[PDB]
């Protein structure tokens, strides 16, 4: 059974600076490979290294780039040419068009129409085999370029090699930061030239300076293939070359048959049946996306063990180690993803913020490849303590525990994303203020809110003293402290207790991050009844909640001057102010369970899988953000949702298909039966799991990994009265 026939990499690249509709690239990779690799169509530095409206490509590189924001590091490309050896980046660039392309996960290849090659390349975790197929010509070559702010070439005809590193980087990387590489190709040098700062050095060996490059070539024939074997490591040439070995002796079709084996090995985990083309296109194309941050940053000792360059401190040391996410959009439902679908990879990750608190001093937030400035919150605490609870527990838990005491207490001297920032004032006042010049402060506060409450979590499991667990237990109310009851919203409150004005409850920013009140209030996921309580009672929650989607898509975006993307892209949606793209409003939705209104739910979920995701180039609504817009679509798809990590808890939405098995690594598989699934028919009527009357809005993780059948009766009229009993709600800290 395949499943990769299924995955567009093309989705999400039709995008630009203006306006997303995801701002990925086709990521020619392994699952979770170290080294991801792309066609660039992009100048060097563009964080929009692949778009799909480009004409042109000019290298195939190697990338580690999470979003363009974030942008890249370890990058270096190769790029086929014919005619005159030139190594500027426009010069040596190519038409092409999509329908001269072939892209999946596993296989890449493109038609070069200026310069009539066809280059295929296929890649493992660490390594890459590269196919050049060149046309008749005395003069063909291939270039090689190491990038600028300092990098070093080599070449060695004498094995008919190329050896370089590559040190272009956008922060976050140690002073000793290089990637090295290796390229052997299958046929041999006739010309050679290094480059020194666009100067071609013809038969010079070696350079180190600011952009190093090289370019080979020979004569070829009509259709002559030339086979390049490379790959690269964080450690050391040596390490380059023992992972050059996962190429073994390959040649591209053996290659790209183990790499589509490897991605069905894991799209395989889910089999959804009974939908249309568009949507198991949409399903499996995110799922895919789901399954690539955290990259690996770890490679293989002679014994096979993991070591890692250390991006934290720059030592080469033993153990696990990823890179490459940011916790402020994962931990909502990335990472739980992994903890019901591929726990043994949460394990080793898990094992690699260990390592990251261990080298670093903290629990990275955003990380690429070392700590960096970028959003907010604390939610490394969610992630950390949902492993746990969901049975992916690291070694050792006293430094687990003690890692997340010291971010409770610390901000990173650096990096103010990294630790609290604020941490002062919110553990005396129970907030981080509106006036003391620290920006996003609801946010933080929010976020902050919710980690105690997974820190609580922990504590209590661990049997640490009352007095800590009171303490965090006490922290997790914080939410309580931002609440207007005015206006029922949550609102920037001053250092001396009384609430900012003038307030302004549809402006972006400021308070907030990646949205506005509306979008931020309902930031409590380990909450909802108090939520809900503050509010005065589930039917003004629920006439709160429906005014979202009934109101215009008005904004105040004063805090940026302009109508930045993210604010465009609610605007052109109509579904009012619910902006899907927005990170912090995506479990939303959900919250009608908790209110007595699951058939509310499961109408504006069905909506936003409907209109808000499609297949094509042009997926997303907004940025993918490294799993998590992804990983929302295969959650609601199934029909269920994490809306609080560290429960054990699922909250119920709506399935899409009439079909869905799950097989979990413990080897029981779940399925989901919806026969009467239909474009109309989205509400459900009632629903059982292994023949048992389940009028509850959520599931157990314990109870899914035992394996089964649950069964959801859909119809085109919602239920009144199905999951509106208080034993049908889950879980609110307020009444625990
Ligand atoms: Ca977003």
């Amino acid at each position: 059974k395949d499943w990769t026939q299924y995955v567009n990499p093309l989705m999400g690249s039709q995008s630009t600076f203006e306006l997303s509709t995801g701002n990925t690239y086709p990521a020619i990779a392994r699952p979770w490979g170290m080294n991801f690799w792309t066609p660039q169509t992009g100048k060097m530095g563009d964080g929009w290294q692949y778009t799909y409206t480009a004409n042109k490509i000019r290298g195939f590189k190697q990338t580690h780039q999470p979003s363009p924001w974030i942008n890249d590091y370890g990058q270096f490309s190769i790029m086929p040419i014919v005619g005159q050896p030139v190594f500027d980046e426009e010069k040596r660039a190519s038409w092409f068009a999509h329908k001269g392309e072939v892209a999946t996960p596993y296989y890449y290849k493109v038609y070069l129409a200026e310069h009539d090659i066809v280059t295929e390349m296929t890649p493992t975790e660490r390594a890459v085999l590269f196919r050049f197929t060149f046309p008749e010509n005395d003069h063909s070559y291939v270039v090689v370029d190491a990038f600028d702010k300092g990098s070093y070439i080599k070449i060695i005809p004498e094995e008919n090699k190329i050896i370089g590193y590559t040190t272009r980087n956008s922060g976050g990387v140690p002073e000793n930061f290089k990637n090295y590489f290796i390229i052997e190709f299958d046929k041999p040098f006739t010309y050679k030239a290094t480059v020194e700062n666009g100067n071609l050095q013809e038969n010079v060996a070696e350079q180190t300076t600011d952009h190093a490059g090289a370019i080979i070539g020979f004569k070829t024939r009509k259709g002559e293939q030339v086979n390049a074997r490379i790959a690269s490591s964080f450690i050391s040439f040596e390490q380059a070359a023992a992972n050059m070995n996962e190429l073994g002796k390959d040649n591209i079709e053996q290659l790209a048959q183990k790499g589509k084996d490897a991605w069905n090995q894991v799209l395989g985990k889910i089999e959804v049946e009974g939908g249309n083309l568009d949507q198991y296109r949409t399903f499996y194309s995110c799922l895919y996306r789901s399954l690539l941050f955290p990259r690996k940053f770890y490679e293989l000792d002679a014994n096979g063990q993991p070591i890692h360059y250390s991006p934290y401190n720059g030592q080469v040391l033993p153990g696990y180690m990823f890179t490459d996410t940011g916790f402020w959009d994962t931990f909502r439902c990335l990472f739980p993803l992994l903890n019901l679908m591929y726990p043994s990879v949460n394990k080793e990750m898990q094992e690699g913020l260990i390592n990251t608190y261990l080298e670093s001093g903290f629990f990275p937030e955003w990380a690429s490849p070392g700590h960096r400035g970028c959003m907010v919150g604390n939610n490394s605490a969610s992630i950390l303590v949902d492993a746990y609870m969901k049975g992916v527990k690291v070694d050792d838990i006293k430094t687990l525990y003690e890692g997340l005491i010291h971010g409770t207490e610390n901000v990173h001297p650096e990096v103010s994303s990294t630790g609290r920032l604020g941490y002062e004032y919110y553990n005396k006042l129970g907030y981080v203020p509106y006036d003391v010049k620290i920006n996003e402060n609801a946010a933080r506060t929010l976020e902050y809110a919710y980690d105690d409450w997974c820190i609580y979590r922990l504590a209590k499991e661990l049997k640490r003293p009352k007095k800590e667990i009171s303490l965090f237990a006490k922290r997790a109310m914080n939410y309580k402290n931002l609440f207007d009851k005015e206006s029922k919203l949550m609102r920037g409150r001053n250092e001396d207790g009384t609430f900012q004005s003038p307030f302004s409850p549809l402006k972006w920013g400021d308070a907030f991050t990646e949205g506005n009140s509306w979008h931020y209030t309902w930031s409590v996921f380990h909450d909802p009844q108090g939520l809900i309580d503050l509010m005065g009672g589930k039917e003004m929650f629920v006439t709160m909640m429906d005014s979202v989607f009934a109101v215009p898509p008005i904004f105040d975006d004063s805090y940026y001057g302009q109508v930045i993307h993210e604010i465009r892209e609610m605007t052109v949606m109509n579904m009012g102010n619910y902006a899907h793209g927005n990170q912090p409003i995506q479990h939303m939705i959900y919250l009608y369970d908790y209110a007595g209104q699951p058939w509310k739910a499961q109408y504006w979920l069905r909506q936003v899988m409907d209109r808000m995701y499609t297949p094509g180039p042009d997926g997303y609504c907004g940025d993918e953000d490294n799993g998590q817009t992804s990983a929302w679509y295969v959650f609601s798809a199934l029909g269920f949702y994490p809306v609080c990590p560290g429960t054990d808890e699922y909250v119920m939405g709506t399935p899409l298909f009439k079909k869905a098995t799950l097989h979990f690594e413990n080897g029981n598989s779940l399925v989901i039966d919806a026969p009467n699934n239909s474009t109309e028919n989205f509400y459900i009527d009632s629903m059982s799991f292994n023949g048992a009357d389940h009028t509850k809005n959520y599931l157990r993780h314990e109870d899914l990994f035992k394996g089964g059948t649950i069964k959801v009766d859909m119809s085109n009229r919602p239920n009144l009265n199905r999951g509106t009993k208080e034993e049908d709600m889950p879980y609110s800290f307020s009444k625990e």
